[PDB]
Parts: C-alpha cells; structure tokens; sequence
C-alpha cells in the first residue's frame, strides 16, 4: 500500500535498504533519515523551467581551433517545424533573440538550447562545429514542468587507555589476528595476539590493551582487524560511530578474505555468514554515553626547505623531518593552498590536542576560499590518506565552484572517493546528492555510477544504496520513469547474453539470439540511452541484431531512432558484453575525457573517440558502437594497407586529405594519452579507425614498446624505415605531451584513485611517464625518443602478439 513506492526504487538501486541483516549498527537507516533534508533544499530550490529543459552550457572560453569555423563572424543554425528555413547568427546572441512560447530542441535529441547563455556557449553547437556539422534544430514546446513532479560523560575526559578483547574466530571450514587502529592510511598502533593452531573456532579471550587513550581517539578512528596464518582475512568497526559516540559491547563481525585497495577500508561486514569467518570481540561499556565534543615568521634557508616540499609531486612520501618542518610552520604553510595534502599528513591524528591545534588553524581559511579552483588538490583531499570530517569538507567545499559541465568530467572520479569517506553521509554524498538533483544530466550519469558499484561491490553496495535512494526519491516522476524503462531493457538483455554465452566456448546461436529476441519486442517501446542520454532508442532492428565473433560473447544490437524528428535513420548501435569489467573502462574513458578538457584549455584538440560505455550490474553493461569504423586486425586480414584503406572509403580526395589529417590528430591523441596511463602496448585488434579517419583504442578491461606507430600509420603520413605529416605528428604529439604535464598532480592522483577504487609501486609508473622533476625542453626530447621506440621496433611487437 504506502511501501509500494519503495518496492519500485528497491528494484532500480538492484538493492534492498529496508533490508537490515548485514548492519551491526543503524548509520544506513540514520544517513538515510539525514539525506531527506539536503534533497528537499535541492528539489525545492532548483527552477522547475530549467530543470525540466536541462540546457547542457559552459562558461569556458571559446577554443582557437572553434573560431576557425565562424566567419562574418556569424553561424548557421537550420530551425525546423516538413518546412526548415537556415538562419544567420551571431556567436553571443541568446536563444529568445533567435526566436524574436515556443523552444528550439535539437533534431533526434531530447537536447535544448534555452537560457540566458551565448549560442557559442552550448555544448552541441561545440560538438557540431568541431565535427564539422550543421546545427540542425526545431520549434518545439517546452516541456511540461508538471512531469518531474516529485512525491511527498564527555570524551576528552576519558583518561583511560583504549582496550579490545578478541574473543575468538568462528570459521565453518597457525594463525593470529592483527588489531589496528586506523585513521586515514596511518596505522595509529598496532597489537597482535598469541598464535594458535588453526581449526574450526579458535577462542583468545584475551585483552588487548593499546597505546593510544579514549580521548585521544579521532573521529574517523577504525579498529582493523586481521587475520594472518600470509593475510588472509580484514575486517572494520569505526571507534567513533555516526552519533559521535565510542563503540560499547560485544560485535561479530563477518571478514572479507583477500584474492592498497579501497575495499580494505570499508566499515561493512560480509554479507556472506554461511561460508564468511567470523570474529567476536568485547568492548567497554560505561553508565553514562562517552561523547565527543567539538606569530614569528621564518628564516630564508627553512622557508626554501619548505617551498621545495610544497612543489614535489602527491605520490612523495613525507620524512619524519618533512612533517614536523611543515606543522610547525602550519601557519605558513597555510598561506600556500598546494601545501594543504602534505600539511594534513603531517598532524598527528592519534592526538586530540595537535587535532584540535588544526580545526582552529583551518578557521584562518581567507587564503583557501580567496584561491583559484583546483580540481587536483580537491581531489587529493577526498583520497584514502585522508579521513578527517572537517579537512575532507574544505576540498567538498572548492566543488560547489565547479559548474554542471565540470562536474560532469569528475562524477565518476568524485563517486569513486565517497568509498574513502569514513561515514555513510558525508559532505561529498551530500555534494553529488545536490548536483543530481540540479541536473538531469549529472543525475542521469550519477544513478548509473552507483548503480555501477550497488550491483559488483558486496564492499561498498550498502552506503551507495542510501545515496541512490535518496537522489531517486527527488529526480521526479519523469525521470523515474525514464529509469524503470533503462532497467527493464538492461535486465531482459542481461538474460539474453547470459543464455547465449551458455551454448558457446554459428546459425544456431545467430537463429536462437533473434528466437529470444523476438518473445522479447512483443515492453518498453523506448528507454533513454544510459551513456548518451539525450539520444532516445525505440524498438529493435532485430534482423540486424547479432552475436560477435571473439573469446567472449557480446550482443550486437541495433535500435530504430524513437525521435521521428531525427536527420537519418541510422540505427543506435549497442554492445551487450559479459566476462569483462565494465567499471574499469569507464574509468579509463574518463581520464581521456579529461585529457581532452586539459589539451581544449591549451588550445588543441587530439580528436579522441571516448565512446560511451556504462557498467550496468554484475560484470555486465554496454558499449557504444562507432559508425563506419573497423579495427587494424579486419583492415590486414602491411605498409600500404592502411592508407590504401583510407583512400578506398574516402568519397573526394578533399575528403582524403581530411581523413590524413583527423589521422595525425586522433593517432598523435592516442600515442600521448595511452602512453601516460601505462596502456600503450596493445594488440592491432584493440585499436579502431572510422572511415573518417579517426582511430581509437577499445577493450581497457585490464619485447615490450611504449604505444602503437606501426609503419602502416607512418605511410599515411608518408614514411618509411621524416615527412610534412610525420613532422607535424611529432609537433602536435610534443605539443599535446607538455599540456599534459602542467597537469601532473592532476592526472598523478586521478590515477591513483582510479587503481584503488576500479582495480604501491604500479601507481609510480605515472611518475616516470609523466618525467616528474624534468624540464619543458628535456620532456620534448624525451617523447620524441619513444616515437623512435615504435619505429625501430616496427612490426615486432605487433607479430609478438600470439
Ligand atoms: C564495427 N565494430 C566492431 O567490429 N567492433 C568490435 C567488436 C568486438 O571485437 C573488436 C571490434 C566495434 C566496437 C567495439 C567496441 C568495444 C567493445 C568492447 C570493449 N571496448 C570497446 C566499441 C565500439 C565499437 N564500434 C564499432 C565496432
């Protein structure tokens, strides 16, 4: 009756937060109670106009390579209504000024072009001018506003030193356990208990006292326990719970076994009980609830000491001088905002005094809120190494500045370090619960990301429920609706590609997949596309729809357009794939995506193909199919191949001499970006290029050479074993290469992060690549010699490749 509508999210986050069995606590239910205030100041606040039409703007500069393309200067925007007319516009003319009541939405697109925004300051103006198109657009009627209608003793006197008692290890099928208490990385003390034969239950009884006191205890504060026989087994109880109070009584804990990362930081328990082992543990309880409660300058060779420690990169670890260098001279180092990471790694946490010292040296923050954003410092704030409430929220902070189209480039690296966020509710939940509920973009993106980890991550699927819920709860109808037709789709065609993996290591197969098929159109008859959201898919091309040839069985699909109102009737191209994560691709998709925004600042575009792929439940989820395009292996199946190929699909050699060049850009985008993430040394048959000219790497799902520049990509510059292309290749991969590391810190810890949440020494390979500590002119040099890698190697390593 009332519960139905829970019953409807319950089957879109594809988990049950009713459902307390794995809870030892009640912070799910409590996050989940504090979460309603933050959705009812967003609902409530954001323009029902606006929210509905989601106008997808920037308020970036207009790039060098986008103003070649205006000239007068004045664009062409065609308005349709079967009768289209082109119109003449300026670039900082608003929409209502074109339109001199009615909105101009784009033509196959649930995309508009409203607000008080430059024409030039739109997203798919942007896109249609850098892929040389016409702004094909219609005078439609804004859409109902009525359709996203949304339904309605204290501890610092606590002298004592803290104690746990390991009762013992009930297992269903030599050993010890190692006692931790944690706060961000930082291991505060450690104690470990007797060995003893391991068996089915191994009882301790045994006291172990520590060497930190109860009111020396951070919030955030962790007791880990491990269980070594050589690790075999974690598991984690926060000292401080939500309420602010220290954990009292006796706790079974079930541990997560092993075959650093960020699972190993997670507050839940297994939900396996039949087949998990167990831990009992005894914890002080009193009468009375233990709550928490809330100059000289510096000599020339120090400050120099100081300065050299603040412009090292994050992945440098600190010496025990480092530290107290940088906390004595906190006030100082305060006055510089890229100090802020090392200066919070430098307190010592394990001591209510020196943590004291920096809540009150962090209300001097004139020169952190006065300073210009920086995406990279925010985000090394938010990482594992870093576990206070209060520091964390300064970084939450600097994001509220980050407007929807930056945000967008993030949400996926910020959705990541919500699993190094010590409480459920967090600043940083409350941050993507308010900018998902402002757009419907973000929102869109942000319940696929979650949805991402609530279906694969038994670790972290209980708090990303309560956000998933809790942002559900305030989309609107509209977009609830939009959701439940996603989902509905992705379940029938995760059963489907499940089935046929189960008939194959043929006709039979491409006749049976069609069989299925078809008891499946005859619902729904149209769903949003979950990595291109605006695009609409309606009812299948089920004659075109195929199984693929490869080690693993994906589902090509096709989709006629439900927009009658689109240019073409080309088809929306899907690959259903199972076997292989999703979640790492996405991650990698995403850094490129990012490279771009870093090369668009700096002025250039790479042309890079980050085609869409969202990771939809259990090792499941789609791709995006990129039209008129082939892999290197299907274009062999050698020098003069490729170019032959070019000129072959090319219609006009106006057109062939644009495919040379959209070659150049796109190969010298790929060799710089793979290179840097340390993915360069893939097979010909991972490597794709559209009959445009455009090639792109696929497949990141986790002799040797640095990237591919294999002589068939050099001909088509004009090259064999210098040239006017292969000089201008070499220029723009410099060029590229450099933008790239005036981002360092930037791209060093989005990296970082993306190893720990997705998949020591494997994260120093950014270091090297990134040639941290050398020069402008000596990292030209350095690039331009690993070009010369991929020529004197040639075709080696392609023929290697089994
Ligand atoms: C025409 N055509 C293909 O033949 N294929 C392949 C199918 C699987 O064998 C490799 C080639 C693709 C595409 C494959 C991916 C992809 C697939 C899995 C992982 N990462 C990326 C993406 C876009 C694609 N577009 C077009 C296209």
């Amino acid at each position: 009756e009332s519960q139905a509508f829970q019953r409807q999210l319950t089957a879109l986050i594809g988990y049950d937060v009713t459902d307390v069995s794995n809870v030892h606590d009640d912070e799910l239910e409590f996050t989940r109670r504090g979460l309603v205030t933050p959705r009812m100041a967003e609902v409530a606040s954001r323009d029902p106009k606006l929210y509905a039409m989601h106008p997808w703007v920037t308020s970036k500069p207009l790039p060098e390579y986008l103003w070649k393309k205006i000239a007068n200067n004045c664009i062409f925007i065609v308005i349709h209504r079967t009768t289209s007319q082109t119109i003449k516009v300026s670039p900082d003319d608003t929409p209502g000024a074109i339109l001199q009541d009615f909105v101009l939405r784009v033509c196959g697109r649930d995309e508009y072009l409203v607000g008080e925004t430059p024409i030039k300051n739109f997203q798919w103006v942007r896109h249609c001018l850098k892929n040389g198109e016409e702004i094909h657009v219609v005078l439609d009627t804004p859409p109902d506003p009525a359709l996203d209608e949304v339904r309605k003793v204290s501890l610092w006197d606590c002298d004592r030193k803290f104690r746990v008692k390991i009762r013992g290890i009930d297992i269903p099928v030599t050993v010890f356990v190692e006692a931790n208490i944690q706060h961000g990385q930082q291991v505060l003390c450690q104690r470990r208990t007797s060995p003893k034969p391991f068996t089915e239950e191994v009882l301790w009884n045994v006291w172990l006292e520590f060497s930190i006191k109860i009111k020396d205890l951070p919030k955030g504060a962790l007791l880990n326990l491990q269980i070594y026989c050589q690790l075999l087994y974690y598991v984690n109880l926060l000292l401080i719970d939500h309420r602010f109070l220290l954990r009292r009584g006796e706790y079974v804990l079930h541990m997560w076994q092993i075959s650093f990362n960020a699972d190993k930081l997670t507050s839940a328990t297994n939900p396996d009980k039949e087949n998990s082992m167990s831990i009992s543990i005894l914890l002080d309880n009193y009468c009375h609830p233990i709550a928490l409660p809330k100059r000289a300058e510096m000599p020339n060779q120090l400050r120099k000491q100081l300065e050299a420690i603040i412009a090292t990169d994050p992945l440098n670890p600190l010496t025990a001088e480092d530290k107290e260098l940088l906390w004595h001279f906190r006030y100082e180092s305060l006055k510089h905002p890229k100090a802020y990471p090392k200066l919070f790694s430098s307190v010592k946490w394990g001591q209510q005094e020196i943590v004291a010292k920096t809540y009150q040296l962090l209300a001097r923050r004139e020169v952190w809120d006065q300073s210009a954003l920086d995406v990279g410092l925010t985000m090394q704030l938010l990482d594992c190494n870093f576990s206070d409430e209060n520091v964390r929220a300064i970084a939450v902070q600097k994001l509220e500045s980050l407007e929807d189209d930056d945000v967008l480039h993030y949400l996926l690296q910020l959705v990541q370090a919500v699993k190094f966020e010590p409480y459920h509710d967090s600043a940083l939940a409350r941050f993507l619960l308010k900018r998902g509920l402002r757009n419907k973009r973000i929102g869109h993106f942000l319940f696929w990301f979650l949805r991402s980890e609530i279906a694969q991550s038994r670790h972290y699927q209980q708090r990303f429920a309560v956000i998933l819920e809790a942002y559900l709860r305030g989309c609107g109808t509209a977009m609830l609706h939009d959701f439940t037709q996603q989902v509905q789709v992705i379940e029938m065609l995760q059963k489907v590609t499940l089935d046929i993996k189960s008939l194959s290591a043929s006709s039979q197969v491409i006749s049976q997949l069609k069989q299925k098929l078809e008891n499946l159109q005859n619902l729904p008859e149209s769903f949003r596309v979950p990595y291109d959201p605006g695009l609409k898919a309606g009812a299948l091309a089920i004659e075109k729809c195929k199984v693929m040839a490869s080690k693993k069985k994906p589902l090509w699909l096709e989709f006629k357009c439900a927009d009658p109102t689109a240019l073409s009737n080309e088809t929306i191209g899907i690959i259903f794939k199972h076997g292989d994560d999703l979640r790492q691709d996405m991650l990698i998709l995403q850094i490129l995506r990012i490279m771009e925004s870093i090369w668009e600042t700096e002025s250039l575009d790479l042309c890079l193909l980050p085609y869409g792929c969202i990771s939809t439940g259990d090792k499941i989820g789609m791709i995006e199919i990129v039209k008129d395009a082939t892999t290197i292996a299907k274009i062999q199946q050698k020098d003069e191949v490729l170019n032959h190929w070019l000129k072959e699909k090319s219609p006009t050699e106006e057109k062939f001499q644009a495919a040379v060049e959209r070659f150049v850009y796109s190969c010298a985008g790929y060799c710089v970006a793979t290179f840097v993430l340390g993915i360069g040394d893939r097979h010909n048959d991972n490597i794709m290029i559209t009959e445009t000219g455009n090639l792109f790497h696929i497949d990141f799902g986790h002799e040797r050479v640095p990237f591919v520049l294999t002589p068939d990509f050099l001909f088509v510059m004009g090259t064999s074993g210098t040239s006017p292309h292969f000089q201008k290749f070499q220029d723009i991969c410099v060029k590229a290469y450099l933008a790239l590391r005036h981002h360092t810190n930037l791209l060093i810890i989005l990296f970082s992060m993306m190893l720990m949440t997705g998949m020591k020494e494997d994260i120093e390979y950014i270091r090297d690549a990134l040639t941290v500590g050398k020069n402008e002119e000596d990292a030209k040099k350095y690039f331009l010699d690993q070009i010369e890698v991929c020529r004197d190697k040639g075709w080696t390593v392609q023929f290697n490749w089994f």
